[PDB]
């Protein structure tokens, strides 16, 4: 038993673009969706045939004891993250996996994709051991409204806030800073 | 984003040698238990601090579309298995991690340890689209008798069965050939 050499196989488009933009709970924004998007020449069609059967996946990607945690410094940088499956699209030599709510941030690479088994993988009773309102500044109602032509619910998309003081916090193409009122959107 | 080179930090030992001899429901199985043990320099104490607060782990080892499957055959073999976590021993720079049922093949090479966790990890509602009688011959009770000195529950062990007509198993060191009959246990 020696080594491994890992090649991506996708690679996975999401609004959050740093670590810090994603919420401790993914599965209540419903709007921090993502594509994957299988890399040549694993973006064949045969490739994912009957993967729209299963409803969840499970995505391998790139990043107290280590293994005691979820931490990303690991002597194997491989993360799993199970996401809602929406829609397997097929376009022209183009596969996109559109999911649910995802927490990877943009751009993270894919290492396989699996069909998440509620059998093998569910187990509920494994054991261990602040709601807030959002408010816009007159300036930031503007510059959301503007926004919500390109990417709509943007407004609602922000729940994510939901979880002096002039914090930042970079969500798409947007640098949102700001019960909280948020600021400026640009 | 390129390429990853992976070090296997572990090794798992376990009563099935071959994929055969895996039942496909491993949970019923209470003998087909499992210790990962931990290869340098990543079975250091520290590693594994606090470890034994989790009650389930998830071992990421090495094995329609193949997406679509958990084939082994993938353009990365890279496998999941949650298992139960019964004890986490040290002893004279060894770890051993003593698992519960699990359902890889013995000296399986182990990629990464995480903790299983109910809230991100467990999704039940996840869709997607024959008890048998065990019997041993005289020569097969005297056989399994003269093992159960050396491994205890050999014979209660064999629930594996219970999932002309001479096929073979191996189990442990041992080749059980045989409602079903089970012939010599050798």
């Amino acid at each position: 038993m020696n080594d491994l050499t890992l090649s991506p196989i996708a690679i996975i488009h999401t609004p959050y673009k740093e670590k810090f933009s994603v919420p401790r709970q993914p599965n209540l924004v419903e709007d921090g969706v993502g594509i994957v998007e299988l890399l040549p020449p694993y973006n064949s069609p045969e490739a994912v045939r009957g993967l729209e059967q299963f409803s969840h996946l499970w995505l391998i990607f790139q990043m107290v004891g280590v293994f005691a945690s979820r931490a990303t410094h690991r002597p194997n940088p491989l993360g799993m993250s199970k996401v809602e499956l929406r829609q397997v699209e097929c376009i022209n030599g183009n596969i996109f996996l559109h999911l649910g709510a995802v927490d990877l941030v943009d751009g993270t690479p894919i290492f396989d994709i699996k069909p998440y088994i509620a059998y093998a993988d569910s187990e509920p009773n494994a054991q261990s051991s602040v709601k807030m309102t959002v408010e816009f500044t007159e300036q930031a109602k503007s510059a959301v409204k503007k926004r919500e032509e390109k990417r709509p619910h943007l407004s609602r998309f922000i729940r994510q806030v939901l979880e002096d003081r002039i914090y930042g916090m970079s969500l798409y193409e947007f640098n949102v800073k700001w019960a909280g009122t948020v600021n400026c959107v640009e």
